């Protein structure tokens, strides 16, 4: 879509990915863990569903 | 930079869409086809995510 639409979608991800790739670097499950892997998958849909809403 | 992004932002929306539509099966599926399509519909979600998200890390970079 747009650039100013993205950035924060975009970030929220981002951030998401940087600690699910920090909390999966500490064990090579925790709060943590699962705060991460939640953050991740809402980073996902939210950015997704914007996505897909979009395009009509 | 859209050029490098669209096929990392293409792979997480039909990703999405997958995910919506095992969501709206699940309605009627039977639980063990709800958890194969679920668990599937999971790790193409992570695995686009993930992508997405790493290239957007290694572009902060810079």
């Amino acid at each position: 879509m747009t650039n100013t639409d993205l950035k924060p979608l975009l970030d929220n991800l981002r951030n998401a990915t940087e600690f699910w790739n920090l909390v999966a670097a500490a064990s090579a499950h925790n709060r943590s863990y699962r705060d991460a892997l939640d953050w991740l998958e809402s980073a996902a849909l939210a950015l997704g569903d914007a996505l897909i809403a979009q395009r009509k």
